């Protein structure tokens, strides 16, 4: 790809092949909590996922996917900001290199050390994730941010999984899987109109940052280090880090539903 997280293709430089990098609404952003603006007509989010649609866990290079099927809505979020249901295609995680950074996400500049990401889809509106991806009510994101210290159990199906896609390109069944097992116990969250956060970097994304983060361990986050970004046979090259710096608000404001 022409792109990764390096001196030399990293988020510095995306703007020169992604313009869009420049753009009015990306991600990630700072929530500075004495901005935010408490919206009542913000409703209590609701996820119901069926277990039965996960799918494959995918080594990416720059990072590793985990994908459901997304033929039908047996895995749906709802409520929030949204009217339309969304339907569950994918979660992945972001890391630093050292625990004191890693989330993409900051809250009043603090900088945690990971963050998980479920993504979904408008199935409303659109008919395939392809065509929704562009459009900029077509996806809706669950980001967490994971705090270092405790070992997360719930974690545990997830990294063990890794030592079958330890290289680029390698693919393997993830099956019998409920993500919101991931979420943490309060849906308490900020929202606001964003992107993804990397190429091809599209301004489709409504995010949902959870108030209350989640715990991962030091050994946990080694675990994501320690997968490799080349494809098997060619030296090893850890994926040390694959998380964006935070962007300018530029005008945007971000909603509190506490
Ligand atoms: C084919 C496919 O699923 N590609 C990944 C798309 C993609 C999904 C989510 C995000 S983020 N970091 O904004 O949550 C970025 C890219
Ligand atoms: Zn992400």
């Amino acid at each position: 790809p022409d792109w990764g997280y390096d001196d030399k293709n990293g988020p510095e430089q995306w703007s020169k092949l992604y313009p869009i990098a420049n753009g009015n609404n990306q991600s990630p952003v700072d929530i500075k909590t004495s901005e935010t603006k408490h919206d009542t007509s913000l409703k209590p989010i609701s996820v119901s996922y069926n277990p039965a649609t996960a799918k494959e866990i995918i080594n990416v290079g720059h990072s590793f996917h985990v994908n459901f099927e997304d033929n039908d809505n047996r895995s749906v979020l709802k409520g929030g900001p949204f009217s339309d249901s969304y339907r569950l295609f994918q979660f992945h995680f972001h890391w630093g290199s050292t625990n004191e950074h890693g989330s993409e996400h900051t809250v009043d500049g603090v900088k945690y050390s990971a963050e998980l990401h479920v993504a979904h889809w408008n199935s409303a509106k659109y008919s395939s994730l392809a065509e929704a991806a562009s459009k900029a009510d077509g996806l809706a994101v669950i980001g967490v941010l994971m705090k270092v210290g405790e070992a997360n159990p719930k974690l545990q199906k997830v990294l063990d999984a890794l030592q079958a896609i330890k290289t680029k390109g390698k693919r393997a069944p993830f099956t019998n899987f409920d993500p919101s097992t991931l979420l943490p116990s309060s849906l308490d969250f900020w929202t606001y109109p964003g992107s993804l956060t990397h190429p091809p970097l599209y301004e489709s994304v409504t995010w949902i940052i959870c108030k209350e983060s989640i715990s991962v361990s030091s050994e946990q986050l080694a675990q994501f280090r320690s997968l490799l970004s080349n494809v098997e046979g060619d030296n090893a090259v850890p994926m040390q880090h694959n998380n964006r710096p935070t962007q300018p608000l530029k005008g945007r404001t971000v909603r509190a539903s506490f």
